[PDB]
């Protein structure tokens, strides 16, 4: 057992295992650990560090200890860790259940004394290559545990959850977390694993990698733990104005004329609309990233059309290379695409046989990038919708698939990061300011590549909008501040069906008050296409009309207010928006974030703020006309819909008729005046 | 180190290691080796035994001894085992290296001694799994080695040789090996894997495996050791007679009419033909196995008519089957196709998506079999061709495929053998007898079930058809009596290009002697579809002409009399054939085969015997006019060409004009007398 | 497919498969690919190359060349390669077997069109990992391969052969090959796996690596292609004079007494002895690296009197260390010691569980080192016998083992190469020159680092000693001039057999002629120890006695006549060592190395050259008397044993009595004069 001490930074070794820690932002450390000769140079999602120059390294007895600020980390003769904040109090410590380790015998007073023989930091070597990892801590009975991205589950507090660190349709893992007890952590490490807050221990875990790897910060409020991790892993850029209007969407507008026929529409009755969107298979094939001519003959004529009206288009990307393109065959040459590690080599059979791009290789991403600027970008589209970001395997057998970083088992987490990276860089390239793309999946520091993600393929229920709303929130912990959903769902809704549309008002009332309110989905009844195949290549079919017409004038005059509210709304969610490129704040946040000294705003789930000032409380359920909603105590809060003043600090039934949610504004809040 | 002995057995064990050693036929023995608790029920290609009555088992020192006729196993104290003949000489011997072995210390006097610790019998065991075997014996300075199948090297003799035991198009592993000292071994396990006959070590290894299991045989002939493993594996069944003539084909006769016009213009020119053959994608979609009524309007009115003018119909049958076929739909909902065990559910990708139906499982080969059954065998077609019957998977990942039986890696090279009973067990059911099918790849006893071998798709040169003499050879050794090539080789020949249609000649000519006489190929200058896709599936192209008259007026000429003589050679083939389903014996023989005393006939891998009375010396070469020609000593020889008589126990330099390649008849044999061989005096 | 030229480097590229070929010294080529994103740092065997004079890359049609002297390489659009000479000639070519390749069709009138899908560069990935690499090049019919290091097998020519890239007591694999066809080739990669020189396709494979690399080289001659081998890996260096004259072993002299008694009896009886040998287990525990005291009592004074007497010692060192030593909880602390992957964290049970130093750590090798310097070099042990070298795990389970460079799978073989290197570098820098230590295995370039490689454990047979000597004539191809064997073989000799005393006889005469003559065995009856275990340690054996005068009168005076006749060659060996440390040149040379035009010199395997003037025949069978010797062409031969002069080019019966060997002596040839007077 030996440490080896610097000024800021605390090493120790045993059998080649290396532990070192060092400050990385102020309040914050990084940990990392390995077996290999040294440390690697990935960082992954953490920035450089700004220096701190509080950091002290101290020896006291058989131990070492390292003070940041607010966090400190203390690492006894047997090479165990545990961290605790100014004022001495216990954040998180390591988990070891053995007799014997670092060469001497366990203490036979402390819970560490076990036969089972449980590491810690366990790097269990893998025959022929690199290693498992599994991270232990200790669990605590008061802890909740929050954040770590999108999840398709109705659970906030996340501990007792167990949530697989992969890239799947309508989830993204994001591994930061927030722990009630005065910490966040950062798992900075990209390979596919595991995430388990069990009651009896935490668990991280890495399929394969090179070494440990993560960040820790303390403080003591929710507020600078977001904060200190947007300083690690980068800040959201300044949200465009355009994106906080209302995007409209269905899958999909087939031609250039019914696209422009919707946006003709909307103009026609002075309705709102922002942003209108090309869905995907707009283009001849997978990899051609170009408008076909025989459904959208002129689009430079359409995005002049749509300047005109004040709209901005966003087209479908996907990141899919079909094996009969140009593109393909120029790809290949190059090395750009993603390799099955065996079996043919298809990554997804969907309308074709596609290879995607490989979004860790930085020539493929300049390549992809290039064709969409030639194509798309030249012409005038300036949002660029990311889908199919995780990459959507047909099949998810992880194992088999390599990428330019690595085996996607090592590094395959990271892949929406580049494809977003991709898109950023090359429209900051480009001359383009405050950028917004659509992705509809993350990783740790998305956020800086202006990443509005979105919940992806769910079904239309409300059992799906439940977990919406934990999901958003999550996010937004995770460091993702800038994040919607399909009003309404993506899959199986009947515009035709009384149930969907009282399912389709609740979900617009909520994405009024979501970061971005944008409507999409793919509506029943669908429509197949005429011609199954034309020149050999399957051709997409439509769903359904989904306009805020399509629903009839009960559900249409609805729709037109949340609109209508929407747009009242604007210069406070530019006002949020700015505090989260300032801060790290999220746009949606659970009530702790703002009242964390306030025991039920670390109880409610069905409850959030949206910015400081609007605490909203939507409707979860088909047929509820009410709901208790519980007002936090320190300031007085309007109803939004009467105008009554309430007392914090008590519980209201609340009217919660069809055409409205219960929201309730700060008294005094700017935004007060703004929507009345 | 313990032996558990009965009067027909011998047993060995030590530390759960069990080595059993029985007969399994006249002068033949099994062996198999497991680590598991008893041996499993897997006897792969070996038939029942016929009950040995002489069979002695003894003990003596630390040792145990089995003999069965001409062989005998001897295994010591530590396990260790070698082969003998009832002369008392080695046949094969176990390769041993270490200091310690089953307890014990090993002998310093002996080859054994050595720090290495290599074990002969290496059950290593694989985690979570199963075992990775390697059997390794001794070789031998002077042991020359044949059979193993059908591989892409010109080498008869495959001593020094590393073979790859799995299936690839224009590869079979037929993993029955015969040895210059005297005895046969067939490696009885279908894993995939390798066999390497280097001159240091000999080595046999499976991937994947439950137990070692290879069955030997000792003889003092050739012609006895492949008795003997006809016995082991299945006898050839009779050829049916029109078999022995020509069969004309193409890649592709793209409709009814264009068959049928080929057909006629055979019979119009008074030509020779038995076979005519309709080839892949002349199908709605893969999986349907049907006629596709577009290009094929009345398939019966073709089969009457083909019957009227004495020629016999094949047609293409392809294991694929494409994800949007209703058969498709229904084995996937019963469980008769192959799958991937990682990534996208896709077996192959040529022209579409498909997916292979499971030749190990009993269930998809009785599917697949009544769709051609009621598709084709009920309008009277007797004979399909059973292409890609490795299965040709696009990438050859065979740890990413699992089958009915097992992985891929444990059981996969017996894929063949199941494609070929499939349709030769339902013609059998349907009261079909004398059945061939033509298959593209085998396994050790494919033959029980009429599988007529080709070498598949390979290249157009004198460097193939090399290989090719070599690889029929060496499978007519390995059981497989009913084997042939694409005449000219199947791709890159032009039709208008001089260079092949030397190729042609010469290939045509050894064709004449190959067991079965088939023109086949894809022809240049190629032609692609009108429309390359069609209801969106994507459209088979064709290549050029393939008929006899389609390469000039001088090569028809020499093709014609080609088909004429085969014609002439029919009763004899039919003979050979009779033999060969009579006593295993090959069609296409090497020298050693009918010559086994006489050192030139193992030597010599440019000649071969078709049947007991011909000797054939085909030209391998572009441009040559002649060669030497060794003819075996014991009988007079009679040259086809010219007629005149050499003696026996001679080099001849023979002709060998474009026209004629050297051949020469056994003197008195009846098909010299078939072969109306005249000498003129002008 | 595309080309990256510069006006010394020829890349080739698709898909992300990178081919990089270079100038690596003159004649020569290094060949790398890869599929990950660049080439590593990895040069393994690979010494800094010295520039090439006239290297010229350029572009013809749709391929690429590189020549760099009297070597050149040609890669097609297709990314296929082939190697051709100064005239023109084929060297070696990849072995391809497709029908689609680099985007591109295959031509159908090239053997290389096949469905069966083979690639001549497979790097096929391994899941989660690295990859799993074959290299395949086409097999030539006349092709006669050489080298590859020390297998326990009766051939010198390989072609047809198949060996395991892989460390084993008694093997080595050195990977340097020298081919009939006029090149050489070097598989600069230390993972586990295989060569397989099979007559229908050559195939080197390694387990798990990063990346391909090899080197290449050709000459018209043998002996250049030594010399552009030993300039790339590094040159022997000169061996130091005491290494010429004789080695006495034994296992085991098990006290400073009996050592002494058996120094002082040869020095008695005015017999040649130049090296006297500590064996294994004359220390306290393994991991100790010191003298056990109790049976060593002055270990100064010992090597004080065998310096008076002219005599050497070397003593054996084991990389074992015990888990109940000292050295084992500090160089456990450190992580100076092989892992296991799964199981008991214990790599051999021999007499104790014990783990291997990791020679692939820096810091270790220099662990190692210090405690044999102050233990035994500061004493004046110039010598150390670096035993166990492989190494010698008492299960070969290579997937379960790993080292500081990364799993044994793939940097395994370099092992030994590190072991040699930790003593050398050492002993050099606390100021010695002239370094030789006793190496039981070697990789590519361990000449460089003094490594004297022996055959290790071998049976006491006539068949051990045939294979013996196709091994260290195949070592000297390999570049390791610096080989010898234990004479009369390790395990099996009873010295009351007279049996083995005929195999001993013809051993030592052949070990007249090895690059190093040295003594060693096991020899029965063997005897146990008094007592089995003490202090719980478990004890040692020894076998019978092995000295000169320990198999009677007769054989006393054969031994001792070889051991006269050994000093009257010592001058001539030195010569021969010289050469090898200047020109690359092997000690002990197949015919074909001087020889190189003739046909008989390239299919004899029971005669070799030792150094360019004297031409051996050993016996290898018992009661052979006599037997056939081809001389070669070009010179007349002086019989060593009659002095009758015999011109070359013809096959001779020649006398071989048990008092000798058939040897000759080329006529007018220095040591022709050295002998005789
Ligand atoms: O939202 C959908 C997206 O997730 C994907 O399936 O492509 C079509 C879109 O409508």
């Amino acid at each position: 057992s030996e440490f080896i001490l610097t000024s800021d930074k605390l090493v120790w070794t045993y059998d080649g295992h290396k532990l070192q820690i060092e400050p990385w932002g102020e309040n914050s450390l990084r940990v990392r650990a390995t077996v290999a000769p040294e440390l690697n140079g990935n960082d992954w999602a953490l920035l450089p560090a700004k220096p701190s120059t509080k950091v002290k390294v101290s020896e006291f007895e058989d131990s070492a200890r390292i003070v940041n600020g607010n966090i400190s980390a203390v690492v006894n003769g047997r090479g165990q860790l545990s961290f605790y904040n100014q004022n001495g109090k216990l954040l998180l410590e390591e988990y070891w259940r053995t007799r014997f380790v670092a060469g001497q015998g366990e203490d036979t007073s402390s819970k560490y004394f076990s036969p089972l023989t449980h590491e810690a930091r366990e790097l269990k070597p893998i025959q022929g290559g690199k290693f498992e990892l599994r991270a232990r801590f200790e669990s605590q009975p008061d802890e909740r545990i929050y954040g770590l991205g999108q999840y398709q589950q109705p659970f906030l507090n996340v501990k007792g959850c167990t949530m697989e660190l992969a890239q799947r349709n309508s989830q993204a893992s994001v591994p930061f977390m927030m722990s009630s007890l005065g910490y966040g952590m950062l798992w900075n490490n990209p390979a596919i694993g595991e995430v388990s807050f069990a009651n009896n221990v935490t668990t991280w875990m890495a399929r394969v990698t090179e070494q440990l790897d993560y960040w820790i910060t303390a403080a003591d409020t929710p507020a600078e733990i977001s904060q200190q991790y947007a300083a690690a892993t980068g800040a959201a850029p300044m949200l465009p104005d355009y994106a906080a209007g209302f995007w409209q969407c269905k899958l999909r507008y087939r031609t250039q004329d019914e696209l422009m026929e919707v946006a003709r529409e909307y103009k026609r009755r002075s309705l709102p609309i922002s942003v209108i969107v090309a869905d995907f298979f707009h283009w001849p094939n997978q990899g051609d990233w170009c408008f076909d001519t025989r459904e959208w003959p002129d689009p430079k004529a359409m995005i002049d059309e749509l300047k005109e009206m004040g709209i901005e288009l966003m087209v479908s990307i996907w990141p899919t290379v079909d094996n009969r393109t140009e593109n393909y065959k120029i790809m290949k040459e190059k090395g750009y695409l993603v390799k099955a590690e065996r079996g043919v080599p298809v990554t997804m059979t969907f309308l074709g046989n596609t290879t995607f791009f490989d979004a860790t290789h930085p020539g493929a991403r300049k390549y992809v990038w290039e064709q969409a600027k030639k194509n798309y970008h030249d012409l005038g589209i300036k949002i660029f919708w990311l889908d199919e970001a995780e990459p959507e395997y047909s099949v998810y057998d992880f194992e088999n698939y390599r990428y330019h970083l690595g085996p996607v088992l090592e590094v395959g987490n990271i892949y929406p990061r580049g494809y977003a990276q991709a898109f950023y860089e090359g429209m900051e390239e480009a001359g383009q300011t405050e950028i917004v793309n659509l992705l509809r999946c993350a990783w740790a520091g998305s956020q800086r590549y202006g990443a509005l993600v979105w919940s992806g393929d769910i079904n239309s229920t409300f059992g799906a909008l439940r977990n919406q709303l934990m999901a958003g929130l999550n996010m937004g912990i995770a460091g993702i501040p800038w994040w919607t959903t399909d009003i309404g769902g993506f899959d199986g809704g009947d515009i035709n069906d009384p149930a969907f549309q009282e399912l389709l008002i609740r979900w617009f009332q909520w994405g009024v008050f979501c970061p971005v309110t944008r409507l999409h989905g793919f509506r029943q009844p669908m429509e197949e296409p005429a011609e199954t195949y034309r020149d050999g290549i399957a051709q997409c079919m439509t769903g359904a009309a989904n306009e805020i017409w399509s629903y009839g004038e009960d559900n249409y005059a609805i729709m037109k207010s949340c609109l209508e509210l929407r747009e009242r709304l604007r210069p406070y969610v530019m006002r949020v928006m700015k505090a989260a490129h300032d801060t790290g704040a999220p746009v949606m946040r659970p009530l702790f974030f703002d009242f964390p000294d306030q025991a039920e705003a670390w109880q409610i789930e069905d409850q959030y703020m949206f910015g400081p000032d609007i605490l909203v409380a939507p409707v979860l359920e088909a047929g509820q006309r009410s709901r208790k909603v519980w007002l936090p105590e320190g300031c007085a809060w309007i109803d939004l819909n009467t105008g009554a003043r309430q007392n914090g600090g008590q519980w209201c039934d609340c009217d919660a008729p069809l055409e409205a949610i219960p929201v309730f504004i700060r008294e005094a809040a700017a935004v007060q005046a703004e929507l009345s």
